[PDB]
């Protein structure tokens, strides 16, 4: 009855899988590119969706990593998850699955950090999440900014004299 | 150049994806159902192919355990493994690759022991392996035969003496 | 040469293991309980330390959690990591590593995320993390706050009006 | 009440750790070191022990493989599990539990395949176990004999004719 967002047949919404009446990708107008937007509420502490995809061994753009050498790759969701420094969502990519950090009101961007679950990304890139504490230039955990990340906290770093 | 046993155009063979040059899926004719057919020779100890997939949430007859909670639907290639007892390739469910245990020569039926990854099966089966020490009723490692499977495995114990 | 956290021998801090020289158990002032502390400084994106334990079935105040099913019990060094809702390191459960989510000055509490590693906490408590965006009452990512939580929160969003 | 295979006292046999009613390290009399025999009888399909250990970053002779990159050190009881090409037992590393793979009588020998866990052992060796199907010359799933193997293996292909 309810429409998925993952094309996949064996994807049900019944059992757990986004619906497009829940969830929707849009283009955000600060920078951020596409992202997933939620259109309910959701009460913290909550599963708002499985996740899946197609396994992989190659970090790409629109993947999530599982595990040291494999990783997940999904455009049609959780790829699509934007960054925050403030995360208001966790993937859990060992049960597969989204849950709400903080009550969520319908409307609001989902984000994650990203480098809660990788180690290196794709590409790093400047953050316009606006929390009070933003990294300003986004990483994996285990990679450092590189030259063009160094320069920007620094000039940064400058102006915080 | 080469043509991928999975559909999807991003599993180059290039990368280590099977190729239909490689392997083939026959119909037994003992019994065991389709399954997975090797065309090289392999000696033991190497990667034979990467293993691909969409993860769900259920366990399903093609799918492949992933960890507690989920599993890897895979109806091209690594859901249609056949079981052996004595098994002449890994299937590592963690770096998602195929590996030879043995020297297996062009030809052989590739044969995984379901219970190296698997808690519980979709469904039982006497097995059909041939090999000395077969268990005759296969099932998850984590699972009890049922009782088609006791009655069957009580009716071999008598022949024994 | 250096000396190890850890107690145990076979942990060399020449091969990544904590120095007490480089973290220290401290009691906080502020109703944080025991938390390790750093005494150089680290860049962000940079590994801090291996992390080791002893496996267990059970979830407990100082363990952290590996997978579904297991938890590595810990209360040398990574079961004595503070919360924070804006965490200075990604403990990586994986990999069994704490990395520098950024850069963190000697002297500083190394703070983690409960709810990226977590599904459920041995216990909930209000948070004195401080940052701006605090939850206020901490959970594991898949546990709602309990009939306490849900009463102190109440009244700090009254508060908000 | 029971006594425990493991030294920590957090780890109880009434939680399903291994007893020394149970389980016995014994030397074997044919060329396979010491190694855990089992003194109770155990149907197929059944949890015979919890495993616990030491988390490390390094290959040892008495590790077993968590993933790609970690370890788990027990030299009281799954370090000790002989290997065996046809194998009583399985070694789940993920669950960290051991599950009879087949009926075992009282006083058999513990058997894993190694090659089940591992990538690559400590050191490859030439196998005991009897089996009529014996790879003979033992390594990790991913690991080639080195030239002592495989000039073991060619004197015993040659003899096959
Ligand atoms: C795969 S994407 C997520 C979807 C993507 N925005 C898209 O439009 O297809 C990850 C990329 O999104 C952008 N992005 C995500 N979060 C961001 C943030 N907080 N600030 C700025 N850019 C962000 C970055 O360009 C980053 O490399
Ligand atoms: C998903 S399948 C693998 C592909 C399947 N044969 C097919 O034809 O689609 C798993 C099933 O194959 C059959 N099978 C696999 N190995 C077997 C064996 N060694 N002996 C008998 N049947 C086997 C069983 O019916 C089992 O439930
Ligand atoms: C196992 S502990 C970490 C070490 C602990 N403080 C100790 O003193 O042994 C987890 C507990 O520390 C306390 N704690 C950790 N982070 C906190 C925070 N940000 N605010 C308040 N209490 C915190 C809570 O009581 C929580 O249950
Ligand atoms: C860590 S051990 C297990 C305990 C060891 N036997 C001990 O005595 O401490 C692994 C080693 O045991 C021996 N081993 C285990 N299984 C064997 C087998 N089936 N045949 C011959 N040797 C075996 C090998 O020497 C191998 O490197
Ligand atoms: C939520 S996905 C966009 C984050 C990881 C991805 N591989 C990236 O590089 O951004
Ligand atoms: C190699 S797949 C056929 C084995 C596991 C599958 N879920 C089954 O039930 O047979
Ligand atoms: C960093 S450990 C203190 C966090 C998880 C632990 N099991 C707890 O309950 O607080
Ligand atoms: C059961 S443990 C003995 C097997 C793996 C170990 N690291 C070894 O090298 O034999």
């Amino acid at each position: 009855q309810r429409t998925g967002i993952y094309p996949s047949s064996d994807l049900k919404v019944e059992d757990g899988y986004p619906s497009s009446d829940t969830f929707q990708i849009i283009q955000t107008q600060d920078g951020r590119g596409a992202g997933v937007r939620v259109l309910k509420t959701f009460a913290r502490g909550r599963r708002m969706a499985r996740v899946s995809g197609q396994i992989t061994a190659f970090c790409r753009l629109h993947t999530l990593q599982i595990n040291a050498h494999t990783h997940l790759y999904d455009p049609h969701f959780s790829g699509l998850l934007l960054h925050s420094c403030v995360p208001n969502v966790r993937l859990d990519m060992a049960g597969f699955e989204l849950w709400s950090l903080r009550d969520i009101a319908a409307g609001e961007m989902l984000t994650m950090d990203y480098a809660s679950t990788e180690d290196v990304l794709m590409r790093q890139f400047e953050c316009h999440c606006g929390a009070p504490n933003c990294r300003r230039w986004i990483t994996g955990a285990k990679e450092l900014p590189n030259d063009i990340g160094q320069a920007l906290l620094a000039g940064l770093r400058a102006a915080a004299l």
